[PDB]
């Protein structure tokens, strides 16, 4: 369990910032709304890895929602092709992602899903897929991302440098894009070391979340309501 941990009590993470007043206050507050946490490896891939694992875990045993998600996943090659990715270069990553969606459907266990996400090869192929899908979604909607995020940004260069490569850290653009690309509602809790309110954001605004993440020290861990 070196990429995604077993479930732990939320206050187990106090030991990560011992004798730190502000972190202790915010983790204690967080423990009022959330009961448990899973830790993810801090390797630069943890947003993709955590969203992928937590969303698929949220589907287990839900036959309608699995059917709908599979229907969307089967269309994602078209998104990739429309953005200029070549099928023979994305095939291995798409196949790995479709494989774990089928495991959610056929096997239906947390244990099986956690084993795939802790398999370095399967897990990294999944992350690479999610990165390419994020890139495709931004590229195909470049006007949207310029209008609403930043009119001055260079979309193609951003995707090439800060989305597609493994180990590249995320910002709110990648979160919004991957949430929209897979129709995943997620809530991010923000814990920094400033003497400020614990606060969160829901991607997109309207929505009931499937996934809750804790963002702290440039890192995403998985929360349980």
């Amino acid at each position: 369990f070196n990429l995604i941990s077993e479930k732990c009590d939320i206050l187990s993470i106090l030991r990560d910032h011992p004798e730190n007043r502000i972190y202790r206050r915010k983790i204690e507050e967080l423990s009022k709304r959330f009961t448990a946490i899973r830790k993810t490896k801090g390797d630069r891939n943890c947003f993709y890895r955590a969203l992928g694992y937590s969303y698929l875990e949220s589907l287990l045993g839900k036959s309608r929602e699995i059917f709908k998600f599979k229907e969307r996943v089967l269309q994602t090659p078209n998104d990739l092709l429309a953005a200029g990715f070549e099928e023979h270069k994305f095939r291995n990553f798409f196949n790995a992602f479709y494989s774990v969606v089928e495991l959610v459907e056929k096997d239906g266990s947390v244990s099986s899903l956690l084993k795939v996400f802790n398999d370095q090869s399967a897990s990294d192929h999944i992350v690479q897929f999610l990165r390419l899908l994020t890139s495709a979604f931004i590229r195909n909607r470049a006007d949207f991302f310029r209008h609403f995020i930043d009119e001055e940004m260079d979309i193609k260069d951003f995707c090439t440098h800060e989305v597609e490569p493994m180990a590249t850290e995320c910002d709110h653009i990648q979160i919004t894009a991957l949430s929209q690309a897979l129709s995943i509602a997620l809530q991010v809790e923000y814990v920094d070391e400033m003497d400020t309110a614990l606060n969160h954001h829901v991607f997109p605004e309207a929505a009931t979340p499937s996934v809750y993440l804790l963002y702290k020290t440039s890192h995403y861990n998985i929360l349980y309501a």
